[PDB]
This record gives C-alpha cells, sequence and structure tokens, in this order.
C-alpha cells in the first residue's frame, strides 16, 4: 500500500477538462518502459480488493467535482448552487505509477480471471493507458482481451456479486441526439452483437454445466443502472438496453428475441438534466442539452453483469469502482 | 481528378506507428456519416484504373518510408544505413476524402465485380475504415463482399492479369512465433478452407465452361509471393502455402490434397530480415526479431490469384495497389 501517481500525455493548450486536470494532477508520461520480465513467480492477485482502484476512482471523482460542475447539487437535503457552462468533454487515458520504493506486478496470463493464482508476472513502474469512461450496463473504450472472452467476479455463486464480462472484439456503438431536443438513440449492429452473446453464452455455460442461459433487461432501480447511462460531450445520455440484453442461449446455440430492423438495433435514449451523482450519494442538476448534433461513436470492450435449470443474467455497474477494475484487474501494487 | 485527403480515428497519445502518422498526416474522423443514395443513375466504374488506388499507395508508402525504418536500404551497389529502432505496428483503418468541389461515387450493386456498369449509386463524403495490410496471395482484415463470393479481374481471360477473389465469410488464420528464434508458423482451419476453396472453386468454375479447376502453390520468384508475406508486430513473416493453395474442383465438389493435422493446416513461416521491397525496387535489411510471443491472429477476407483439360490458379499480389482495388473497388472521385 502507497499513494501512487497519475501519468498523462496531457496537453496544457487542450482547453478539454481532462487535460485541464490532469496538466495540474498528474504528471508527463515516463518513455522508460522496463518492464521486467519474469516466470517462476507464483503470486495472487484480487482484482477486488486491489487499492489501485480506490485511488483511482477518488481522483477521478476529484476530476469530475471539478470538471463537471451542476448548476445545482443536492445532497443531505442541502442544493448548492454553482455556475453551470458547457465544456469541452473527451476522456483521456491515465497510466498509474508507483512511488520510489514501490513497483507494480502484472498478471501475464491472458486467460486470467481477476482472482487467484497467476505467474507469468513481470513488473513495471506504470499501468497502461486507461480511459476513465463513467457508464452502466456497458464498458466503452476500454482494453480488449487478448482472445477468448473472460468471465470475472469475486464470486459467481453469489447472486448478489457484480459480473464483470471482459470481451475480446470490439462491438460499436454510435449514440445520437441530432440537429424533442433530449430526444436521442443509439445504433448496434445486431450480428455482432448476436455473436457476442452466443460466445459470452457458451463461456457461462462453462462454469454453469448447461442449463437455459437468458439474457434479461435490468430488474429496477434508478434509471442510471436501468439503462445505459453515460457520458458524451458533457452531456447525459440514458440509454434503453430492454431490445439488447434480451434472448436465450439453448442447447449450444444463441437466439435473439429483442426487436430490430434491417440488422440494426437502435435504443431509444433520453439526455437528462437530473443526475443520482455516482460520486457520491445525491442528485446534479446540469443546464440544457447543447444545441447541434450530439453525437459519441464508441467501443463496446465489456459487460455489467448480474444474476437473479434457467439462469437469467441482467445488465448491472452503478459503482463506477467496478468499470475501474475492468482495467486494473491485472495489476498489483507491491513492495 | 482532385488531391484527396485522409481521415482517421487516430490517438495522438499513441506511439503505434500508423497513429503517429495519421495523426500529422490525416484529419479527424465524421463520427456519423451521412450518404446520399440515388435511384435513376446508370454509372461506370474501373477499380483498375482508378486514382484513389494510387494516391493511397503514394500515402502507403510514406507512412511505410517514416515508420518502418531498415538497417540497411540496398539499391543497386548504393547502400544506405540508418537507426532501425523497433517500433508499435498494427494498421488502424485509413477513410479517403475529397475535396470542396469534389464528391465520392459508390456502387452500392453488392455483386459488382469493379469493372463496367453499375446502378444504384450513392455519393458521399469519404470512403468506408480500409487498413492498409500490406501482404501478399492472401488479404488479410479486408471487409468481406455483402454475400456470394465475387470474382474480380480487369481479364479473365487474360492469364497474365491478377485476380481478386472477395470472399464474403472471413477465414481465420493464427500465425505465431512461440517464446530458432525466426522459425514461426501459421494455423487455418481447414474445414472452413474446404468450404471456401469449394465455394471459390464454384464461382470461377461459372467463368470457366467446365473444366478440372486445379488450386495449385506458386510458380516461383522471390519469397514475397511465392509465399503468403505480411507484417506482424514489425515482423516481416514469410509463411509457406503449399499445403494451402492444393486441391482439386471436378464435377462439383472440392478436395483437399495437402496436408493437415487433426483438421488443421499449418503454415510453416520464417521472419527474415532481408526484405525486395514492395514500395520501390531494392533490397531493406532489419534488425534480429523481437522476443517474446509474436502472433498475429488475422481473418482472411480475399484472395489474390493467377491463372496458368484443367485451368490451374496460384497464389499471386506483390504489387501492394491490388490490394488497395480490393477496398477502393466500389468508389470513384467525380466532380
Ligand atoms: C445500491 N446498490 C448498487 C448501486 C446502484 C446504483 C448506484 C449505486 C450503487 C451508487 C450510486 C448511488 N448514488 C446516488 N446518488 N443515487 C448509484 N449509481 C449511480 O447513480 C450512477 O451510476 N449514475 C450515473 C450518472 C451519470 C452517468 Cl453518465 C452514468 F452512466 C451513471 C446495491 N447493490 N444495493
Ligand atoms: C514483377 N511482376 C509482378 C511483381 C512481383 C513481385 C514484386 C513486384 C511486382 C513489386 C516488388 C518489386 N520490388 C522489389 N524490391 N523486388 C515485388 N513485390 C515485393 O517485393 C513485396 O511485396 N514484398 C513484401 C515485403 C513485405 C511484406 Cl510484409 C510482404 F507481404 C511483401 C510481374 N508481374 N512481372
Ligand atoms: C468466478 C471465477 O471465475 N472464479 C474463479 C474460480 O472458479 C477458480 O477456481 C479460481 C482459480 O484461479 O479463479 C477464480
Ligand atoms: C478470436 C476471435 O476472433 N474470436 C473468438 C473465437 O475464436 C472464440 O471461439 C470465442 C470463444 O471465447 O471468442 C471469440
Ligand atoms: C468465495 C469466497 O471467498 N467465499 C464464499 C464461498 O466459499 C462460498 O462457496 C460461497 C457460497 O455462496 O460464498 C462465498
Ligand atoms: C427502464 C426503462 O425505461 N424501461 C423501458 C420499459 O419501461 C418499456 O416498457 C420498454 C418498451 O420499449 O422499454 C424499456
Ligand atoms: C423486454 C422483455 O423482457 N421482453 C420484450 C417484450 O416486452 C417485447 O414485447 C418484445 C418485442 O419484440 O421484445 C422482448
Ligand atoms: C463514451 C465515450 O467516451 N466515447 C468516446 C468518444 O466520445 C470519442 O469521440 C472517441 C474517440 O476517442 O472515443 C470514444
Ligand atoms: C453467405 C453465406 O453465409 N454463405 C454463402 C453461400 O450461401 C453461397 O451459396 C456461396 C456462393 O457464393 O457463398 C457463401
Ligand atoms: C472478370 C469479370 O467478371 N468480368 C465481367 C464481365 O464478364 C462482364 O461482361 C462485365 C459487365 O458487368 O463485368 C465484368
Ligand atoms: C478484356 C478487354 O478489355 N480487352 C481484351 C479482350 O477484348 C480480348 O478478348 C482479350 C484476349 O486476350 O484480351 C483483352
Ligand atoms: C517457396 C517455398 O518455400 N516452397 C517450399 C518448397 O520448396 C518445399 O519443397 C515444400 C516442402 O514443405 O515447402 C514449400
Ligand atoms: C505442392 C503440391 O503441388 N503438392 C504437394 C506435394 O508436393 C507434397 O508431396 C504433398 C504432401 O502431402 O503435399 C502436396
Ligand atoms: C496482419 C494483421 O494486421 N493482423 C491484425 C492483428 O495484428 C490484430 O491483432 C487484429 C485485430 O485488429 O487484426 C488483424
Amino acid at each position: 500500500k502507497t499513494t501512487l501517481f497519475c501519468a498523462s500525455d496531457a496537453k496544457a493548450y487542450e482547453k478539454e477538462v481532462h487535460n485541464v486536470w490532469a496538466t495540474h494532477a498528474c504528471v508527463p508520461t515516463d518513455p522508460n518502459p522496463q518492464e521486467m520480465v519474469l516466470a517462476n513467480v507464483t503470486e495472487n492477485f484480487n482484482m477486488w480488493k486491489n487499492d489501485m482502484v480506490e485511488q483511482m476512482h477518488e481522483d477521478i471523482i476529484s476530476l469530475w467535482d471539478e470538471s463537471l460542475k451542476p448548476c445545482v447539487k443536492l445532497t443531505g437535503g442541502s442544493a448548492i448552487t454553482q455556475a453551470c457552462p458547457k465544456v469541452s468533454f473527451d476522456p483521456i487515458p491515465l497510466h498509474y505509477c508507483a512511488p520510489a520504493g514501490f513497483a507494480i506486478l502484472k498478471c501475464n496470463n491472458k486467460t486470467f480471471n481477476g482472482t487467484g493464482p497467476c505467474r507469468n508476472v513481470s513488473t513495471v513502474q506504470c499501468t497502461h493507458g486507461i480511459k476513465p469512461v463513467v457508464s452502466t450496463q456497458l464498458l466503452l473504450n476500454g482494453s480488449l482481451a487478448e482472445e477468448e472472452i473472460i468471465i470475472r467476479s469475486e464470486n459467481l455463486t453469489n447472486n448478489a456479486k457484480t459480473i464483470i464480462v471482459h470481451l475480446n472484439e470490439s462491438v460499436n456503438i454510435v449514440c445520437t441526439r441530432p440537429n424533442n431536443i433530449r430526444q436521442a438513440h443509439c445504433n448496434i449492429n445486431e450480428s455482432k452483437w448476436n455473436n457476442t452473446l452466443q460466445k459470452v453464452g457458451e463461456e457461462l455455460a462453462k462454469h454453469f454445466p448447461s442449463k437455459t442461459i437468458k439474457f434479461e433487461p435490468s430488474s429496477g432501480g434508478d434509471l442510471e443502472i436501468t439503462t445505459h447511462s453515460f457520458n458524451c460531450r458533457g452531456e447525459f445520455f440514458y440509454c434503453n438496453t430492454s431490445d439488447l440484453f434480451n434472448g436465450t442461449y439453448r442447447n449450444g446455440t444463441y437466439n435473439h428475441t429483442g426487436r430490430s430492423s434491417n440488422g440494426t438495433i437502435t435504443l431509444q435514449c433520453k439526455i437528462k438534466q437530473i443526475i443520482n451523482m455516482w460520486q457520491e450519494v445525491g442528485r446534479a442538476i446540469y443546464a440544457p442539452p447543447i444545441e447541434g448534433e450530439i453525437t459519441c461513436n464508441s467501443n463496446i470492450t465489456g459487460l455489467l453483469l448480474l444474476r437473479d435449470d434457467t439462469e437469467t443474467f441482467r445488465p448491472g455497474g452503478g459503482d463506477m469502482r467496478d468499470n475501474w477494475r475492468s482495467e486494473l484487474y491485472k495489476y498489483k501494487v507491491v513492495e
């Protein structure tokens, strides 16, 4: 345990808020990449007990707090009010580095599941560039698995524990509010999604001998977690996944039961001003959406699931740390 | 004819050479492009005399020139030496866009062969995302035909002209030099390849009356064209295809006479330092291969063939312009 420090390629002439924050919070990244090779080093990891996740979480909280400032912030019953200007928002990769004395263990097993033994393990000073993407249900712009889909869970037998699905082939998603000014929609191709949920369904069938594996929408709760919520250009998108997380995996094949037209799934999205926040319990209220075409072209690189002779899985997260665990699972700070 | 300009999602923080080049050579992408489809039009295309293919060839030559710098560059008695560092190498899609005053026509007939008339034509800003993949015999990471395999040739009855086979179902190929340090090998499933060469065999059988259609290895020449040669992580792979392009299509069925084990075709590959070049006549010499596992997991999306009772087809390419024609066949720059 120590106090890590961030490193980025943050340009100081960029008024994009991630850069504005990183230039006065992080230090320029390192060319010196002496990844210390190894083998014969059996060591154990637990992606669900890592501190790196906590530190990252709190500094992304500080980032958001200084960058995305709401008109109104309502917490504990008290309402704080401030200026709410529209800002430039597009996440940049952050490297997390260990200070003088400690290093960073890095699992190299391409099929390591976050929890337990690994031993193709290296030693490096800073982590890989990680985009602080705040989202629910879907993980956007992350690192793809180095082949075969990996199932992650602090516990799979615990239906209360969030499941992280690390994908190996990215699935593009294009969300847009065109030029109702809060009416938006996302486009995702059906074939890559069918393929994705079939392979994922197989990997799930692996850990669950073989019962009927269903993919159903979220149970309930706040709009943030019942929908794919995310941030695009400062604007908060709540996109629907009822025709996304929809289908049945049985006897080796997956059949999608969601609606579609001409091979493209369209999610119904709404931009909301009243957001809860992910930082703390409370909650923010922002200004109405900017004018003009608001579009984000992002890569789905992961899933957040919750399990209920049939195993049902729903999109889950809301917490985020889990988002950070999705990329910080292979690391462990060491003496 | 105009002077096109490139567009890409190149990352300025990425030290991968395609990104390094594109960030200072290309402009940011259109993240939600709008195409204008037309009726009552019948337009002529010729994928074999398009200037886009050239301009792209030029810019990929520049890209390679600044990115992959060799130990020695020999060219008839005169040899140049310079620093030849190992780099991060992984191609990214390049869109090609027409300037102001010009536009790009796009044939939407998906059985269009690249030469002659097509009538469902659209008009658009920039081309689709094209990975500048340099290879011979096999086309990798291309766009698949929107189904039913397409045969392309400036002429089929001229045996001296290169034939581009556009597949519609990708055939995975996994090349690897495991942790002899220049000894590598590729893996291809024989089922997928048998089915593929049967379909291709049939499509060739329609263009050629009723002859025994054989697939045989390359006649001869430099290792770059007598083998499937490509670039994986900066290393130049020369992979053998004598057990791949080996079969006999007759009486409506294809038979693989090539070798296999447990349903798997394994190509013998070697990483070479003495390359050759494709850009110009001459060569380049490079540093010995990097250490560790060097593996490329690619999708075969096209074939490059040459025709010699029987019609014999051999793997051909070395020019790459054909590799850019495989993707730029559907386009034409217009006033
Ligand atoms: C409660 N629970 C798990 C759980 C469920 C929901 C939440 C959390 C935790 C943390 C957040 C609560 N904070 C709040 N202000 N409501 C809340 N998470 C969020 O409000 C949240 O992520 N919001 C959000 C905001 C903006 C974007 Cl762009 C987004 F994608 C999500 C459980 N397992 N019992
Ligand atoms: C000669 N000819 C057709 C023909 C045949 C071979 C070649 C060319 C053309 C161009 C390249 C010649 N340049 C050279 N330095 N030898 C040469 N092409 C190549 O050297 C070539 O593609 N090399 C190469 C280098 C790296 C990778 Cl990865 C690769 F896949 C191929 C014909 N039809 N009569």
